[PDB]
């Protein structure tokens, strides 16, 4: 007990008061941008395909209908010249492939943290902890270390690597970054994630799953700074506060996503029943959430809402009853950027809060004082975060 | 600022008065047991090596230094036979190396839970969290989906997955566990490390650290319940409390260790000069540890050291100036087991509780009051963990 008094001494000193905060965001892709409209003729023409012609309008029917405008994707025609396995159903490429991306991961995530630290403002040294999530680039050491390389970070920055996991991780990687900013007070969380989709680049198959996702997959970066308690004394600002976060694997769906890393790359199956699924179980995961602080008017909340696909974001906005303008931000990043796995619920937050500066609104959350954070991955897991805005 | 005080009704319910404890551990091992004496001549055979005779000798004389008496291996010669591509070097054999570990991995995970679950003994509703760690079996959803639902686990239960980063992931997942347990009232953490080395298995080659890893390299499995403030309304008993936890990069290390997922499976590369790096470095980071609890003379703490190799614990003795007896637990563990990655550190900690409480000592750090956990990793990464003991 004399050992327990020094014990408390520590505790009593790690002590926060207020709730985790996102301080800043920032967001990079890579440079070429891919237009929907074009993209069928080019897929079918770089994998050698032409002489499929029926499977070709079926694709071409798919892209219309995904609500994608444009996404910015890190495989190119160059990339798929040098390695032409890429471009042969099942023929072994992963070699070429994780080349590409072992030094492209982390370089694209130091792009986006960049701009990050720039908006907080502070110190690269106040930096203790780095999470780096990532589809892709599964190597040792991880991109994390790379990242902390790159960067220049204190070699005593704790670290967490989270390779290949799915769409869900935006909000779990957040629940993670929460614990670690509300238990260590100081602690100023940089948050990664960088995800490139060329694991699932494969010739055209007739597969509706594999097509939508050559369809709608998109690559980009996003960096957050997380941390409690923000510091009056430098320029540190809140833009939103994250008050509580909660998980759930929906019984029943297992099988709903599955992703195999393998010697032709990810082996992807995916059910078209995800977006009904999702739609069937939204409001009883948004009322467990807010409920306990007294909401029950799921119009009166502002929506992060990971963009799967546009069905998903339909899903939500018919099975809440939202109002039709409610979903604008989460559209807007799929209609921009496609589906960008993990990091795309942080695009849609870094544009509200951008929307909301240019519009006037007195919040960060499009004028709305509460809001929530959807998002969906395998299998099937949801993460739903209850965010506080910011006024301005 | 309504909200704000809703927001801080929730904080102060979940506040945490003391530090995270590990309450239970249990571990497993794949069933087939390979003594050090005939794993040269079996190695050898099994991958029709044995017209290489010099090699050979030259493995054995590496096997016999390593004080490695037996090792449980999944790996066997069943497994080999049925998939021969694991014994013709870079070969393709990622696909069914894949195929038999996703199923393996989540299954020996759950036999080392259930054993720590029962200990713990309390329902299989109280575990909030689960943290599962293993070098390889990467597939979507994970090995921590799996065990939910093996275990059958709350679907709310809240989840992290870390796939193939090293040996360092003992202490550091045991960091935020720690940071989970702390920052929520009520919260249990379920954190399991599994380990098979698989993936690693090649064909003899002339590469020193290749032929060290298959003369060391072992399989298993090691499940903790992590939570803060023990329940005396139940029989919650805590063996450890964990103090603090650092992690450090050693500058101008990073191609010390470095392994790549590849279509022939995993790729390694691993200095003979690792033992030697770690061996200038421990003082400092031990000192750094535990000077802010007055400590200074190291053979008054008891010690649990990752088994990386033997070179690495006498290295660690050394430079520490420890006492002969003072690694005897981790010796132990490296002999009856081998180095089984980051669930080592684990095994070497549920070994000196029971070798404790088997002496008559009258706590479960070999009767002293503070320990400290390394767990030594990629690239090169040190975990630094300040524990204390609990009284018996």
């Amino acid at each position: 007990s004399f050992s327990m008094e020094k014990v408390k001494r520590i505790l009593d000193a790690q002590r926060t008061e207020g709730p985790a905060t996102v301080l800043a965001i920032g967001t990079a892709n890579p440079p070429t941008c891919f237009y929907e409209a074009d993209y069928p003729d080019f897929y079918f023409r770089v994998t050698n395909c032409e002489d499929k012609p029926e499977l070709k309008e079926k694709f071409k029917r798919i892209s219309e209908r995904s609500a994608v405008k444009k996404r910015y994707l890190h495989v190119t025609e160059e990339i798929l010249k040098e390695n032409p396995n890429m471009c042969s159903y099942r023929a072994p490429s992963l070699d070429a492939r994780h080349a590409i991306l072992v030094e492209e991961v982390p370089k694209l995530g130091k792009e986006a943290a960049l701009k990050a630290i720039k908006e907080w403002g502070q110190p690269l040294s106040k930096i203790t902890h780095l999470i780096f999530s990532a589809m892709s680039g599964v190597d040792i050491p991880g991109a994390d270390f790379r990242l902390m390389n790159l960067l220049g970070l204190e070699p005593s920055v704790n670290r967490l690597m989270i390779y290949t996991q799915g769409c869900y991780m935006g909000g779990a990687a957040m629940r993670h970054a929460k614990d670690i900013a509300e238990n260590n007070a100081g602690a100023r969380v940089l948050l990664v994630f960088c995800d490139l989709m060329d694991m699932y680049f494969h010739a055209p198959q007739n597969r509706v799953d594999l097509l939508y996702g050559q369809a709608v997959f998109g690559d980009g970066a996003a960096a957050l700074i997380v941390g409690a308690d923000p510091d009056d004394d430098c320029t540190e600002r809140p833009l939103f506060q994250v008050v509580s976060c909660a998980e759930r694997a929906v019984p029943g769906t297992q099988d709903y996503i599955k992703a195999h890393l393998k010697e032709m790359g990810m082996e992807l199956h995916l059910s078209t029943d995800v977006p009904r699924m999702i739609g069937k179980n939204i409001e009883k995961l948004l009322a467990d959430a807010v409920s306990p602080f007294g909401i029950s008017d799921w119009n009166s909340l502002f929506y992060i809402v990971h963009p799967g696909a546009v069905a998903i974001l339909d899903q939500v906005e018919e099975n809440l009853g939202l109002g039709e303008d409610k979903l604008r931000a989460s559209r807007y990043v799929l209609s921009e950027y496609g589906n960008m796995g993990a990091a795309s619920v942080f695009f849609i937050l870094d544009e509200m809060r951008n929307k909301s500066a240019e519009e006037g609104k007195l919040t960060t959350g499009e004028g709305l004082e509460w809001g929530v954070l959807f998002s969906f991955g395998p299998g099937l897991t949801v993460e739903t975060v209850v965010l506080l805005s910011v006024p301005l």
